DNA sequence: GCGCTATTATCGCTATTAGC
DNA sequence: GCTAATAGCGATAATAGCGC
């Protein structure tokens, strides 16, 4: 009866086995120890949808600033 | 009908404290940025995200047209 | 770097609500 | 009275991370 349980801590803290604060997008542990941008988290099954949404919202936002920027250029 | 528990706690099947802007369950697990509450029915929301999908496609197409014309 | 235990988090099942 | 729908518990699988 395995449970598909994915760690919420970041890969580095997990690999190093240290305390993870879980800060996004990069945790304070990684930042405090000089590997901030090496910090990332595993995708959660129950987060996929909420992620798809956040990202999609960001894309419409940036794509629109882009249409405006391009137009406001040529 | 519109659920009172944030979508994540719903999917996680845990009790939501329904605190805003983000509940403590999401907060504590580090996913507060993904914590949100529904403002409309599931049908209304699904339809909204469907239109977003299409508008997105049309945008990516417009940017190509625009830049690939610059 | 990792072993070992404390604490956490998944998912089947139960309790409760909504509806016929 | 009964079946579906939604919420949410809780047993236990499995991580978190202290401390060596
Ligand atoms: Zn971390
Ligand atoms: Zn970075
Ligand atoms: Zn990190
Ligand atoms: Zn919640
Ligand atoms: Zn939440």
């Amino acid at each position: 009866r395995k449970r598909n349980r994915i760690p919420l801590s970041c890969t580095i803290c997990r690999k190093r086995k240290v305390k993870c604060d879980k800060l996004r997008p990069h945790c304070q542990q990684c930042t405090k120890t000089g590997v901030a941008h090496l910090c990332h988290y595993m995708e959660q099954t129950w987060a996929e949808e909420a992620e798809k949404e956040l990202l999609k919202d960001n894309e419409l936002k940036k794509l629109r600033e882009r249409v405006k920027s391009l137009e406001k250029t040529l």
